[PDB]
């Protein structure tokens, strides 16, 4: 079995590599990268994802969200709350303000230690879930905008022909912005690409731990798990890797810089932070292997999580029995 202990892989690919974007998934595959949860992707030197950053300003954050956090410095929960729109000029302003400014550090260690002391005394203002791309229509590789859809890997493999849409989403992040402890809809792969600034740092637990993650998730957050059986599908708990080794959990962390993709396997769990002002895409992708993924995936049908339209079919085809519950937490 290849990567027995469930190590990030990071990936090198050359030009000619980089052609063929499922190819290479499952070459990532075949050499155990989904153990860990979370690979890295290093495009080649040739590469560029568009031609400058230049002009980029003026896009909109319709919504950006302040994210308040409650509990202790390891163990916390967050809520969002909205904030006036304001241009990616206006966020990158403030991200740079001495409010919200990336502290002095000595290096990525310390900036960790720093997040993880004092993320809870502040909240910081995120742009997320902007719908859009950053990909030139010429990039030809790895255009995250220019992906196979779902509903097309799942009409191949299975049949049935569904609607919904697949599109990219722009995050502008800050110091201390947060993503909590989550894995995709429906149990699916993602990709990110940080097209600029600060890094981001991520922590994972591989796919085959991911139920020890909900288990220390349910003793955490006790009235969370009373409240809906999916709770982690609320996207709002963070847990310290200080508090996930003392607790047993494995799991690893890996830094993302300007440049890099990230791919996220189906059922890994994520966390993670910015170090200062950045702008990243994402979108979630299918392989023949997610199916039994998609079919297993948990559900919240409280009706905290709603999602995307996308996901209905998703539910209706995968999980028939479930449907009807998740529906009602939809409506
Ligand atoms: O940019 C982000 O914070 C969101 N990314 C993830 O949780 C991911 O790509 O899966
Ligand atoms: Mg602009
Ligand atoms: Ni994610
Ligand atoms: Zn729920």
């Amino acid at each position: 079995a290849q990567n027995p202990n469930c190590n990030i892989m990071i990936f090198h690919p050359t030009k000619e590599e980089f052609n063929d974007f499922d190819k290479y998934i499952a070459y990532m595959e075949s050499q155990g990268a989904h153990r860990a949860g979370l690979a890295k992707i290093i495009p080649p030197k040739e590469w560029k994802a568009r031609e400058t950053y230049d002009n980029i300003s003026e896009i909109l954050i319709a919504t950006p969200l302040q994210q308040v956090a409650s509990g202790r410095a390891g163990v916390f929960t967050q809520y969002h709350k909205k904030k006036k729109a304001m241009t990616v000029g206006e966020y990158r302003h403030l991200a740079n303000s001495k409010k919200y400014q990336t502290p002095p550090h000595q290096n990525f260690e310390d900036l960790e230690r720093k997040y993880w002391k004092n993320r809870i005394y502040n909240s910081p203002i995120y742009g997320a879930d902007i719908s859009g791309s950053l990909f030139d229509e010429n990039t030809k590789q790895w255009n995250l905008g220019h992906l196979g859809t779902i509903q097309d890997l799942l009409e191949k493999e299975c049949g049935v022909v569904i609607e919904g849409v697949n599109t990219p989403y722009l995050y502008f992040g800050m110091w201390k912005t947060t993503f909590a402890w989550h894995t995709e809809d429906m149990d699916l792969y993602s990709i990110n690409y940080l097209h600029l600034g600060e890094p981001k740092t991520w922590y994972v637990v591989p796919p085959e731990h991911g139920q020890r993650l909900e288990r220390l998730a349910r003793e955490l957050f006790p009235g969370s798990s009373r409240g809906c059986g999916a709770f982690l599908r609320h996207k709002v708990a963070l847990i310290s890797p200080t508090v996930l080794k003392e607790n047993g959990i494995p799991f690893n962390r890996i830094t993302q810089e300007a440049g890099e993709f990230m791919v996220t396997f189906p059922y890994g769990y994520h966390a993670g932070f910015n170090h200062g002002f950045n702008c990243a895409e994402a979108i979630n992708f299918a392989t023949p292997r997610w199916i039994d993924y998609g079919k297993m995936a948990s559900q919240c049908s409280c009706g905290e999580a709603r999602v995307t339209f996308s996901m209905d079919a998703f539910v209706r085809i995968l999980q028939p029995e479930r449907y009807d519950l998740w529906k009602r937490g939809q409506d």
